[PDB]
């Protein structure tokens, strides 16, 4: 029930979660606003909101124009919510050479909430730092997804070098909020192919302790 859609020379992961219903909630719409707009619209989805796991660049270059055509809100950590208008904090300028920014705050900011719900869609909300420090993932109990953005990858794990990048946050997250969920549950990362979290306990070379 949902879509890893790559997008942008980045070629980031946004995902569209939808019902059968034809509902949707979009997570990190990153570059290539078009073609994450106009798949919406070929297969008829009514997107409810933009979950965003971080505002690195590479996550939310197609914000404005998918919240601008849906009229839809967005959702961040407080903790990142100056990063979206400011491209020397969500690290375009500095990685890239120029700036990517949205032309508007995020209308709704994440703080300690455990869960939220979007329509009918009801999510259990993690703070994953350790790649950002207002990395989030949102865990989908339904179908069993994790959007965890660039904690947890397929065989690595997230950079810790970036703005306020902390590699034992990072591990904290991981082994302490991540990993405890259901070994089925499918890891939908920011970057590369979909996991699940068995199977990076079994074989992800980052996380033998
Ligand atoms: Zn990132
Ligand atoms: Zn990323």
């Amino acid at each position: 029930m949902f879509k890893q859609i790559p997008l942008g020379p980045i070629q980031t992961n946004a995902y569209v979660l939808y019902n059968d219903d034809k509902e949707a909630v979009i997570f990190d719409p990153g570059g290539d606003a078009e073609a994450l707009i106009t798949w919406l619209k070929r297969e008829q989805l009514t997107p409810l909101a933009i979950l965003l796991t971080h505002a690195h660049f590479d996550h939310i270059g197609a914000v404005d124009a998918v919240r601008d055509t849906f009229s839809i809100p967005v959702y961040l950590h407080t903790k990142e919510r100056h990063w979206l208008e400011d491209p020397a904090l969500n690290g375009s300028s500095r990685l890239t050479g120029r700036p990517i920014t949205t032309a508007k705050p995020a209308d709704h900011l994440l703080t300690n909430e455990k869960s939220l719900t979007i329509g009918t869609f009801t999510f259990s909300v993690f703070h994953t730092p350790g790649h950002s420090p207002g990395s989030v993932s949102y865990y989908y109990q339904k179908e069993a997804v994790l959007f965890s953005g660039d904690v947890l990858f397929q065989q690595s794990i997230g950079r810790t070098d970036l703005r306020g990048g902390d590699h034992t946050l990072l591990l904290a997250s991981i082994h302490n909020k991540i990993l405890p969920l259901p070994e089925r549950t499918i890891v939908a990362s920011g970057h590369g192919p979909l996991t699940t979290i068995g199977q990076e306990m079994d074989h992800n070379p980052f996380l033998t302790g």
